[PDB]
């Protein structure tokens, strides 16, 4: 997806994966998932 959409939702784009206490809501880039925290 688009990184800004995720960031503007309030999510963060992390490297590779995110924490288990957080969830992947999409993908900002190939190696950066949109993580909803």
């Amino acid at each position: 997806g688009n990184s800004w959409l995720c960031v503007r939702r309030g999510g963060n784009c992390r490297f590779g994966r995110c924490q288990f206490a957080e969830r992947q809501i999409g993908r900002c880039s190939a190696f950066q998932p949109c993580c909803g925290r």
